[PDB]
């Protein structure tokens, strides 16, 4: 695999997303993973719809929280998932729709990486594009991130609250590093994102529930 991967550079990567008042990460991380996919099959960049997967996605409980293997599973039974355009996105859960003309993607199934292995999930990112990941974002100092490596030895590891997507992996000043793409709008982080420390013990348990859709 290669030393460094930034899959912005290749154009597979939307503009960060605000998810507003809603607990619907997981279905910014599983739109993202797909929109990755989607790119890297068609040649087309575009924003798939996180409020499709909050309304119809019943494994998930909507703005409440989710997995994002759910998301892919739901995905592949429904046939499709609907463009932004065609199923916009509202904050709330709402009852299902359907969109005659709505579907944007299709997706095969999905593959998990390896629990813990972080040199697993690396390989991922190299060989598939952007991987839809589960930390614990509980504390202060990851709310608050503005710069450099993140790594705080009080992250759990146990404590998956948050879901988002590696888009890529490198090294800052001698420091191995995950690229993460968050959902909580340009203003947070920088300018969306956070470098999350990389083969530090899977800090924040960045390796222990991630996962890709085929397609
Ligand atoms: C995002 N946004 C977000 N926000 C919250 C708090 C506001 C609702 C919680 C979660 C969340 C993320 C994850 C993840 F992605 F990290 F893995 C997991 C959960 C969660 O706790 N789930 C249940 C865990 N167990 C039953 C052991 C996943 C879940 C939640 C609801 C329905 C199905 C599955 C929460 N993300």
């Amino acid at each position: 695999a290669p030393d460094s991967v930034d899959y912005r550079k290749k154009g597979y990567v939307t503009p960060v997303k605000n998810q507003g008042q809603c607990g619907s990460c997981w279905a910014f991380s599983s739109v993202g993973a797909l929109e990755g996919q989607l790119k890297k099959k068609t040649g087309k960049l575009l924003n798939l719809s996180p409020q499709n997967l909050v309304d119809c996605v019943s494994e998930n409980d909507g703005c409440g929280g989710g997995y994002m293997t759910n998301a892919f599973q739901y995905v592949q039974k429904n046939r499709g998932i609907d463009s932004e355009d065609a199923y916009p996105y509202v904050g709330q859960e709402e009852s299902c729709m359907y969109n005659p003309t709505g579907k944007a993607a299709k997706c095969r199934g999905y593959r998990e990486i390896p629990e813990g292995n972080e040199k697993a999930l690396k390989r991922a990112v190299a060989r598939v594009g952007p991987v839809s990941v589960a930390i614990d974002a509980s504390l202060t100092s990851f709310q608050f991130y503005s710069k450099g490596v993140y790594y705080d030895e009080s992250c759990n590891s146990d404590n998956l609250n948050h879901a988002v997507l590696a888009v890529g992996y490198g090294i800052q000043k001698g420091n191995k590093h995950w690229i993460i793409k968050n959902s909580w709008g340009e203003n947070w982080g920088n300018k969306g994102y956070i470098l999350m420390a990389r083969n530090k013990n899977n800090a924040c348990g960045i390796a222990n529930l991630a996962s890709f859709p085929k397609m």
